[PDB]
């Protein structure tokens, strides 16, 4: 009822901004989260003790590695906060529900490979999943936590609401396997370009969510310099992992996880900005013009990035 969480005054202010980083306190980030649940969604949309124990598996679900870890569920999380708060009045109260908790749930049991390398390795998960391999699966665990007692968060949801936010999750999850984004940016462009873009048109929202998550997935590219510089480590720590495993089934692996071709990494930061972040933000940017900083802050990234190229650091 009455027990509001409150953040130190710094974190209470930054924690609005797009840009925010959550910090090294580990102990702090399921507060945050809480924190921005209740304010994006209200203190009575879940039950204070379910919230914190499903939180607290989904924490438990995350592994120990580089990138794909609990801090990525939990900036996924506030990178979406910031886009909701910002577009107060464009989501229902099943969407703020539904996508603060796919965020948090978009990586459950990430292991630090792609697709492509469960499907190289042939593991059992590229069986019974034969695209989106890993997002079927952050899906499968998220529904599993659901289930387990007491971690119901829509327990006072009727049997189709229930319904409803569940496929909204399963549908935000999935867009965030990267094949994905291209075709779904593409339609978006045509469709706000040509404007035909429909927003009580469900099949478009649906479009218009796998774009945000999307832009939450990749939001490492729309923070302050030093945190995407050293975000992007954690990146290329797996990405070489996986190009090490490649090479152990006796495969040689793309440049990007080839840990022997490290020089050519600021030219594929340009690549990855040209090709895949700013047009993602851009197209945002249009479906809702309060999340052009996601854009502005990649822009001054990518100026980062050329930086490096002519050796300027
Ligand atoms: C920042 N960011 N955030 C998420 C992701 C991301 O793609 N994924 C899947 C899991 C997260 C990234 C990222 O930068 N991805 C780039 C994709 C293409 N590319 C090519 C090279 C590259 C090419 C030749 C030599 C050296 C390096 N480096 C990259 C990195
Ligand atoms: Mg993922
Ligand atoms: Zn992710």
């Amino acid at each position: 009822g009455l027990m509001q969480f409150t953040l130190p005054v710094r974190l209470c202010k930054e924690i609005e901004l797009f840009h925010f980083d959550i910090g090294p306190f580990e102990n702090m980030w399921p507060g945050i989260f809480v924190y921005m649940v209740h304010r994006s969604c209200g203190t009575s949309c879940f039950e204070l003790e379910k919230l914190c124990r499903f939180i607290m598996s989904v924490k438990k679900n995350y592994r120990r590695v580089p990138y794909h870890n609990w801090k990525h569920a939990v900036t996924v999380a506030h990178c979406m906060y910031a886009i909701l708060q910002n577009n107060h009045t464009l989501f229902t109260d099943l969407e703020r529900k539904g996508l603060l908790i796919a965020c948090l749930c978009h990586d459950l049991d990430h292991r630090g490979f792609s697709n492509s390398y469960l499907q190289k390795f042939d593991h059992p998960l590229a069986a019974l999943y034969s695209t989106s391999t890993m997002e079927q699966h952050h899906f499968s665990q998220t529904v599993s936590i659901l289930q387990l007692e007491g971690h119901n968060i829509f327990s006072t949801l009727s049997s189709s609401e229930y319904e409803q936010v569940l496929e909204i999750i399963r549908k935000a999850i999935i867009a965030t396997d990267l094949a994905l984004y291209f075709g779904n940016r593409k339609q978006l462009e045509e469709m706000y370009q040509t404007g035909s873009l429909n927003l009580n048109n469900q099949s478009h929202r649906d479009r218009v969510i796998g774009l945000m998550m999307t832009a939450c997935d990749l939001c490492s590219v729309t923070k302050l310099w030093p945190v995407t510089k050293l975000t992007a480590n954690d990146i290329y720590a797996e990405f070489w992992a996986e190009g090490d495993e490649m090479k152990k089934l006796g495969i040689q692996p793309i440049p990007m996880m080839d840990r022997d071709k490290k020089d050519e990494v600021p030219q594929g930061q340009l690549g990855f900005y040209n090709a895949v972040a700013i047009p993602c933000y851009t197209t945002l940017t249009q479906i809702l013009p309060p999340t052009e900083p996601l854009l502005k802050a990649c822009r001054d990234n990518l100026s980062q990035w050329e930086k490096v190229i002519r050796g300027e650091e």
